[PDB]
């Protein structure tokens, strides 16, 4: 793309959605929405089979956006983003382990964070890496997941590779973003990681991040489509007999957009 | 919202609002033993009996302050905040009825834990969005509790169609109500959130910081009837008693807001 | 205080210098256990918390008699010293650096000694009058009774572990009001500027840092400083470094002394 | 002797790469690729060996250049100058991840431990190899179970602390271990290194990930590193913890490292 | 000293170089515990509290000679410094004769726990005052340690008749001695210290930062009778032996100061 001017009133437009977390158990009318399933262990490599619902993906969705030698594209400027119900963390009275020889708080939701989202005018491009290469996925046969197996996964293949175009069904463990590509999409992520590590997180109003790049220009709309994408793992419930689950929590986005002619 | 005109100079056209909250962390009367701390947590037995007693649940502070009263109006627009938790310092103490270090010949425990700081300051009532850890929470224990009346499954995501105003004080429990981003406008909130079990709680305290209210173009909150709405949490953590019993600890906070007028059309 | 013009001129700037030795409990350099507390105790319940005399750390605090300005007090002007800016540093952090000492150790009595560690508190304040206080406390039945010489209310009563504003006073005395009990009142110190943080827990690493180039600006967002009433600077401060674990488990305090160097300028004000 | 830059069509110029990670099982068509083989620990400190592949070392390239064909004879010289750098580690996701065959939390009935402890991260970006200082925890370690790793012929007391007499130069990918290898100060004027390390034991690793964060390589002159003979030395090394296996054995995990690194032409006295 | 103007053109500006080395307690670089201290032992009591020779980790410092330079006179004056501590990546080894996690399955205990980092750059050597945790301590196991020479109570606090400055390399115990606040004008010193048992370290190493030595008045450190002095400590906590027995690690520290010519009035 050779990009032309800024068009000078209905020159720019918000577009407000919110993305619900996809933990494993991610039917809204059923228990455990946005958690997992019980987390199991493999008793081998070999034999690295989770169960259905077990595993964390990532959240996406495309919106649309209003419809010569030139042409004109909607440009991401900014997004405010934020974490939504963290609050909801401050509960210690729930069906789960306790303090203190049954006699303290239950303990909260605490452990691994892991918080992604990304903002494009195309799906955001993926990149095959895990932790382990022998990964069976077909107790779930709706995850996304490469046709074949081998051992240089557990690094770098660019073989391996894929776009993020289905909401609920590309591992996070097995894909991240593929630096390489997404030159028209911005994405940050962070991850804590260790056992029952205190969860750390902000919630506010009143932060903008600019989505335009080192030369002024944000992600063009292409086809008139903006691709939204996250993942917001928050940590695991301990159940009382010490079975745990991954909690995550909806991601709010408000995304600022201009008007911009194209070549 | 409100179309938005030029600021009123010259003199009177500033003023000053100076106000504390007191912590609602469940025992909320001031003459009784434990004001400013919940009654003890209890837990639950399956996610399907999970009945909170009364009182050990955290709420959120607030108050609506009247202002001056005053083709176009005036309103009072909130410009920045001073605010800071109180009595930090008395978390500086190891000597109380707790359980204690080092078979039995060490400190006390200190408050420690989980830690949840919030502030709002707004030109209406906060807005908020119901969001739980778990759909089946039983609050009739305390019928003082504002919740909504349904339960459902989606509510452990976001269901938009669970909305609520922040509207009355020590009544709105933090573990299940959060602010609406899709709203709130006309307010500014900042939060935080720090877990895991025996945590440090990590404290600041200052009368040299300002936060500035206004927006990106320059705005601040505009107070609808001349009320100012200032809400807040402050959890620093909780008192382990001897035999393991632990409460929730919260700390007032103090807010010193400076508003200007400004026309709107 | 109605503020004017600076005074400009070769006497218009003077400089203050000192410490503030802690007071953790035992306060008096010339016995052992000078910049701790006494042994910590544990109540055996709410209605019998009656710490022991020296368990308690009380904030460190001076007035400093600045030069006189003012020979006739009947003129339509006045001339104040008003604090610009401090330089402060916490004195012997280093000295933490001492896992020898008779101490609990680690590993089945092979390993260090513990180091001092645990809760950290650091407050300082500077300002042209005392420090005014806000009076909260943990526990309402707490009873002081053991040291008379602690500055507490008279009064006991249930709301106190909330905000009273009816339970204040001032930081008039070094080494006699509890930290427990008494903090910044932030709806006065208009004239005072304080900064204070808390780092909890049971066994926590202390993080401190030290260094010679910082300095801390004291002008108001008007840029006025403290105004020096009766010609005299107030400073204050606490420094809680952690717990020394004995042998046996019993623990104290630890605290720090701290420095202070202050700027200070004239300024005239309505009389 | 650095002069100006020079103008017009393409003076400028873009590399883009990536390296993966060198943990000790560095073979990507064998098992535990991208990890270490399980550590192993010394009876005592004259009996330090480690066994082949429990032991990390720097990832490392020469990336040739668009070259510069000139007089050799003239006044001046032209070099590639590196200006800026966009780097990140990939697959940080992967570390979501707790049903592996690991031990695991409460009694048998939690998670899977996941890979956590020690953090070691940097990387560097040079107009000729990194120069590195030995300096080592126990200067008796023995390293002859693997003959590929480059290490000093002598073992001396002194190596222990700095040494100057103990230096190398970072030319091989996977050979120079980063326990004895560090980037020297002393030299690597052109070259660009950022480092950062979190120790103990089950420590959570803390990490970022981001395309929106450029790091700027000129130094306090305006001057980036140049590019020797046409060639750009890229080097790394990512260490994200330990995996704890059912039996307590451990092994470092690893990630691989992208850049992506801008350069101009700068003319140079000759 | 009465700054006036830079010395302006060629030959005015120059750059020393330097490294120093660690003292954990064990200094000797031809013996099997450099860079690390003796085991530490911990005393019955207060009033028997004698650290053993080696155990104590001290200050390093150097001074440094600069060129030959003299109503006016002109002086060197430091205005800046890069510093990094080197060897960083030597604290990735978990396979050393240690203790081990995981009922003797897992890693070796990496080097962990305390951690003390300060250095400092100055015209003259750094001033010190004393203050220590046991006004008792008994230092005479190693009569090479400069303590002072009389004992009391008052030196658990800042008492400013016990004064030092630091002038020999490997003497002057970090856990008594500290920058002195109330003097060093002509230094500027840089520390921190993060404690607990067995607490992660956290260290950075690049050189790409540097460190601007001028003080408020745009001036440096000013290097009397043309010496520059720089002294530093390094400690990345603690090597825990098989039997729990443990030792302080140190590591080197690098410094490039670049120094001007300042005239002064004499």
């Amino acid at each position: 793309i050779e990009v032309l001017n800024l068009v000078t009133p209905d020159s720019i437009t918000t577009i407000e959605l919110y993305l619900n977390t996809r933990m494993g158990q991610n039917d809204e009318s059923k228990d455990n929405y946005g958690y997992s399933e019980k987390v199991t262990v493999a008793n081998s490599s070999d034999q690295d089979k989770p169960t259905s619902g077990e595993i964390p993906t990532y959240s996406t969705a495309r919106i649309n956006l209003p419809m010569c030698n030139t042409l004109t594209m909607w440009e991401a400027v900014s997004v405010k983003t934020e974490v939504v119900g963290v609050s909801s963390l401050v509960n210690v009275h729930m069906a789960t382990k306790r303090m203190y020889d049954d006699k303290g708080i239950g303990f909260p939701v605490e452990g691994m964070n892991f918080h992604m989202f990304a903002v494009g005018g195309e799906p955001l491009e993926l990149q095959f890496l895990t932790g382990n290469y022998r990964t069976d996925y077909s107790a779930n046969d709706k995850l996304v997941v490469p046709p074949i197996k081998h051992q240089s996964t557990q690094g770098l293949n660019p073989h391996y590779k894929q776009k993020l175009t289905k909401d609920g069904a590309f591992p996070v463990e097995c894909w991240c973003p593929d630096p390489s590509k997404n030159e028209n999409t911005r994405y940050y992520g962070s991850y804590t990681g260790g056992q029952s590590t205190p969860p750390v997180l902000q919630f506010t109003n009143t932060v903008t991040t600019v989505l335009l790049d080192e030369n002024g220009v944000g992600p063009l709309c292409k086809g008139d489509g903006l691709y939204v994408s996250c993942c917001d793992i928050v940590g695991f419930l301990v159940g009382k007999d010490g079975d745990m689950q991954y909690r995550g929590l909806p991601r709010y986005f408000n995304i600022l957009l201009r008007k911009r002619t194209v070549r």
